[PDB]
């Protein structure tokens, strides 16, 4: 096995849980139409449903909660956070924004005339994107087909291509991250046939501590300047704070160049869609947590913990001979879950037959990264086969101990050994047209 | 000769505000280019850009924000807050969304096929049909508002939307009847009916003020018929729900099929529907607010802060947008510089001296605002010259409100010493007067 | 009549109060059988019982009360503490404690053997103590007789008096203050009979600007330094926080000498009464509240307005002929019962019936300081006659508005013109044969 | 071989840590003259030095916080309190104070006129009668007990005091039967019965855990019942209640002429008895905690907390003050450190070279403790030499466990290279041990 790295903070607010029985989670399951997504936070014990503003903030960052400035224009809560902004990454310019969806919707038009496309290193997406994530073809998968974009940059036009997405870490290969290599090399093309490139930053932080720990000549360098570069390589950035500035709420656009006249645009854009640029549709309260939050993201000792915990849950499941994404990547693990159910033929979703499995086992609330998720065709109608069943745990920040990740993977192997024994998948009682799995009605068969 | 009503509650926590010079001031507004939105709100003492999220809450909406459930899904949070909603409200749905603009664009998607909206504002494919401005000055004009459904035909009108309190007019109220009036006509002609409902509480005091035979009626009940008439409703938490983030939506009928269409509309522009774009602390904070808001004891205190400031204003023979609304006063910025026309911004003058007077920023409600032609840039001159002092909830007290009404008198008394406004230096061209930069002549 | 000051803040959170009708208010007095102290704060409007911790903080405090560190030895909260303490006063050595009255029993006893006498500048008290309040014989009322203290250093020994306290301001004669005179005087004295002086220090805020305001000289002088001064011409200084340093909780003790002895005694006696003396009964929030509250108070803007509040009362009720304690002192006023209540003799209680009368008539809660307080003669059991009949409204800092001001002076000036009416007091059911008013329960004649 | 228990909970807030040099730490400990008590927390990792008021609460108890009422007579939070204690209790009266010190200060002095009281404590008018130290090893020697009864007479016998758990053996708790036993003796005298509470409920589920025939029974019954056993109780709230602030102090019979003595004692000492030296914050948490504290599900998880650490220290054969109690584990000093003879602290040496191995400050509970003789000044000679890991409640997790074990193995393996240890340099003449100087030869 792996020793666990213990937590660099001690607690000091809690929220306690109500324990279920098996038979009570067999009945929440099932009041729920075995839609994880229909169950109630508080029959949840360990909640992986996502990393996504469901992180535990420090005592720091609730102390600027009750100062938070709730001015419309001009609170000294945005200044604190511009202020913060300015420094990490070195931007000329810094705009708070509501969420990580938020940002995009400010920024990305300005630049993306309907009619262009942009290349992204990603796998999956809910979109005019071109996809050219390298094949993984282990170690710092989730980078950009360096070779496949720069070819797609010319069958398209080079003036056509509106912008690149490095995405940091990848989200759709699991968490894996992107080398400083990948970077500069996708800058490169970025300059020659000029078009703009954008970081989509959500998880940044945990990607700096994977260039620290793994990229060659990165291993004395500080954290604090490995992301001051990956922001040099790059005319822009969003991002959903919800992330890795371990905040509740909260999105950021950052533009390098002081002077890039999308300041001016974004300013004007901001303030029809979120509200007056200094709080951007955030509240005091959210900015000072954001502001401070910024700092405990990217504090090395934090960043080696967290990275620990993935490694530990990863040692474990290696030993027990279960099978998940190889790198394990920065915010949680990826279970094949038709490895273990072969079977379940896709289209009876071997995913929620795992992750309505892995409740019932201890009350851990995942969800199907598979053909549950991957819905139907949106012209056929005809259920989609997914590339893999992937379970997916979703690890919030802080809130989770090393006997919660034994919680985890125990729950896993012990659904292995017993597997063989549920014959049949699920089926869709219901599905609306559209987002199908956040809201379907499931049955066993 | 008016009295104040005392708050139905002591303070239990404050924020200091740093005093300034009036001389220390008048660097600091040269220093913001004349623009108000630049000054810095450390450096403002009473703030009054905006009620919309500046309330100061009660230490049990605090407790809530220590208890909110964060979880992505199935919080317990946001069943408290659909709790209260329908509750109130006597709704089937309700959904919680991060703005009142998310809310709109949210719900009016559906049935607002790129068709017209009629709405009672006055100012702004909308179109407005408000009665020429006495009580219920907000109140829609219904023959009016028949005339176009008709004019344009019932197909292309998509939905009508009724703003209590409505705003555009200064916070005037709506009249019960002329509600159920609208209603009558919608049902009529098939449209849907939507109520605007940021300020639906002041507008409930109001109708309980005024309307005849509701003197006995109570808030609870007032506000249950106001939203028996229509069919959904969309609304700003940040105003009477005395929270600071929030928006929310109602549909009345439980089995109506356009709650398939928001919840889907919202997991893809806000987030999940058990969030909507709100955290654990805010939708514990506003399940708790929607309570306090529409209490009896606070509404009658409410409405006795915006009667006195008024009072005050006449005893000095201010002009003032009268009768005044539920949540500010608008104060006739032309009536006191004649000597300032429309494209030197009167109304940028008067919120420039009130900032200088005694630190209380206001803004332009007048030409400034309304900034060029959309084709020529030349200025537009606005129809009336205003400066809106618009009163955050239970945050300034009696006090507060003497220092507001003492500098408008002072700047009053020597308004016929300023003879030339401002003028734009720097403009963006959408959206400057946020963002423009002045200067004097 | 005269301008309130208006806050020199805004209001950030509110304290809902529920409100009864007067019908309603009769049924709890009644419950309470009329001893105002069994009232529940829930059923009082505008609480003027005391103005010992019932301030309202900052967001400020609030800030720090978050950060509160509650290390038993060597919490960071306790350091910001003691350097604000040595910074305000300039004292050496600053020590927490966990109320005003656990810092007598801290400090007075390494000084004062048990048979030693002390001297004080108060009128009434609960105890071996010497009292030489100077006549009201109106401004700086409420100093020392410097001159009988002097004799009385004589006519006791010189050798024998344990220590001097001047306690500011005078709480017993209704918050009035001490002039920089009146300390260099009483100084004097104990350097000269080598006496130690201690300064009793819960409203000393609120005594500095009242010799700034009305002090020969101290017109244009620093709030700052008019502190700093007065405890130059003191060895010592105890002090409950609850008052003047804007808390609801604390106590402070603190010595000018760094090197006098009394440091080493004082930390052993904090161990032995509150606890390590890093935290001294009190908490990390508390602490860290009270650092932060130390200068809250200091602020010459909030001082004014306080002044003010008082000011404005005290106009008001000149203005209408009620009788109070003519130089209105820091912290609120005290009404004359006697005088509202001709009919009603001393052991009928004026007072309570004032109290009883205020609370009916709009839910404000007083308290007598008068004949009912007194209590009965601890050896004859018989009741005592008190010098005057008040009425007392302590006022908690930063809680109320000029409009619950004029809520107070209007329920004064309804009692009067009813006055008439109420032809008997009232009389004693039951009481303990110690502190009396505290628990005794009254009926009407 | 045991495992932990997994955590009846999520964290939900951080205090952040600057974890040290190995290197920078021991210059600060040098700097803090080589005695843990003046380490300034921020370098401190794991602070084990109480579990007295360190204890992590929870979102509820926060919730409580900011609702807490601060009237100086009849707060909401007083009568929540008192409620809770009535109930959990079963007591007609319970006092809130501000600290377990000022419950005994209000309590004691009715009955305790300066005559004896016996207590089942082991060090220190007190009598010891606690059994020589197996299970139920707090508990009181009830024939010793009654030998000294009848040796001092009843008349001299003012009150009788079981603490549970028995702090000073450790945490070992109290039967069941041996309260009943004890109860029994006392009403045969016609001497006052009282618990010292304030580690109750690990006492608690250590019977239901241990005792014959409380398997099954819940903690509320288990709690009921030890308390039926006695007359009052004392307690500093700052152990199993899960808070940082306050005591209380019970009175079981409702009618007991006790109680005015104690409200009379407690407007006197501590200040009026509806706050008692407490706040509002910290009533609510008080009465919030009371029900956290004796969760069936927490006290599982808490109990196995302490289990695992003495699992491991047994794996690595660290002598261990066994078994171990209810909420630290004490660590034979002496049995570590044979080359250092008493006079120079084994148990000062081993909280030093944890601080160095870890940052983990523990303190001595042995020679050095306990000073000089009253009237010589020469060293004691402790019974005892531990070092004493005190553990907070819901504050560190498994891994900050592991981290304490492995301090431990760590600094037993190389105990043999230390052969000389401490001597103070300065000392006061009483309570050295808090505040003397210390240094090695
Ligand atoms: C009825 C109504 N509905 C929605 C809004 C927009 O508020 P929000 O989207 O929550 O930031 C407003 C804001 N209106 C103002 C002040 O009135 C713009 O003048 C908010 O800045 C409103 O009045
Ligand atoms: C049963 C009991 N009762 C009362 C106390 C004193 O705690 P308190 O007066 O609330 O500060 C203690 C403290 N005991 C210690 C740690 O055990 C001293 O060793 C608190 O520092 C106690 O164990
Ligand atoms: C799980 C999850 N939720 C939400 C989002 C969108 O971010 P935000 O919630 O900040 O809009 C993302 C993508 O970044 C995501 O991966
Ligand atoms: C009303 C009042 N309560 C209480 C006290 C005692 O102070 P503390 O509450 O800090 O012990 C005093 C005296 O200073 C007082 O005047
Ligand atoms: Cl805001
Ligand atoms: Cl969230
Ligand atoms: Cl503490
Ligand atoms: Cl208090």
């Amino acid at each position: 096995a792996v020793k666990y790295i213990p937590e660099p903070f001690r607690i000091k607010m809690v929220e306690p849980i109500k324990m279920l029985t098996r038979e009570e989670r067999i009945e929440k399951i099932k009041e729920a139409n075995y839609n994880l997504f229909n169950l109630k936070g508080a029959d949840v014990y360990i909640d992986l449903l996502t990393d996504s503003g469901t992180n535990a903030m420090s005592h720091d960052q609730w102390s600027g909660v009750m100062r938070g400035d709730e001015a419309y224009a001009g609170a000294s809560s945005y200044f604190r956070l511009v202020d913060a902004g300015k420094d990490i990454f070195n931007y000329g310019f810094i705009q708070p924004v509501h969420q990580g969806r938020a940002a995009e919707k400010v920024l990305f038009p300005t630049f993306l005339s309907p009619g262009k496309f942009a290349i992204s290193n990603m796998f999956f997406d809910t979109t005019h994107v071109i996809l050219a994530g390298a094949r993984p073809i282990c170690k710092f998968k989730g980078n950009m087909d360096v070779e496949k974009m720069e070819k797609i940059i010319l069958e398209k036009g080079p003036e056509n291509i509106g912008l690149i997405v490095m995405t940091i870490t990848n989200n759709s290969a699991g968490g894996q991250p992107v080398s400083m290599k990948n970077i500069r090399e996708t800058s490169e093309i970025c300059k020659k046939y000029g078009i703009p490139f954008n970081i989509d930053a959500a998880r940044y932080a945990e990607n700096a501590y994977f260039i620290k720990r793994d990229e060659e000549g990165y291993q004395n360098k500080s954290i604090k300047d490995i992301i001051r570069e990956t922001f040099s390589y790059a005319d822009m950035f969003t991002m959903s704070a919800k992330k890795d500035t371990i905040v509740n709420m909260g999105g950021l656009i950052g533009v390098k160049d002081p002077q890039s006249p999308l300041i001016l645009k974004i300013k004007a854009n901001c303030i029809s869609y979120e509200g007056f640029f200094t709080y951007g549709g955030l509240g005091g309260r959210d900015l000072e947590a954001l502001a401070i939050g910024l700092y405990e993201g990217i504090d090395e000792d934090y960043l080696k913990y967290r990275n620990g915990q993935m490694e530990y849950l990863a040692s474990r499941l290696d030993d027990a001979g279960i099978a998940y994404q190889a790198p394990i990547g920065g915010h949680g693990a990826f279970i094949d879950a038709k490895a273990m159910f072969p079977q379940i033929p896709y289209n009876e979703y071997p995913g929620q037959v795992l992750a309505i499995e892995l409740y019932i086992e201890a009350g851990i609330r995942t969800c199907d990264i598979g053909s549950y998720m991957l819905g139907n065709d949106p012209d056929t109608g005809k259920q989609l086969e997914a590339d893999f069943e992937f379970t997916r745990l979703a690890i919030p920040r802080r809130v989770y101990t090393q006997s919660h990740f034994d919680v985890m993977a125990d729950a896993i192997i012990e659904v292995s050994k017993r597997a063989h024994e549920i014959k049949r998948g699920y089926k869709i009682i219901w599905e609306p047209p559209i987002l199908r799995h956040f809201q379907a009605s499931l049955a066993p068969i």
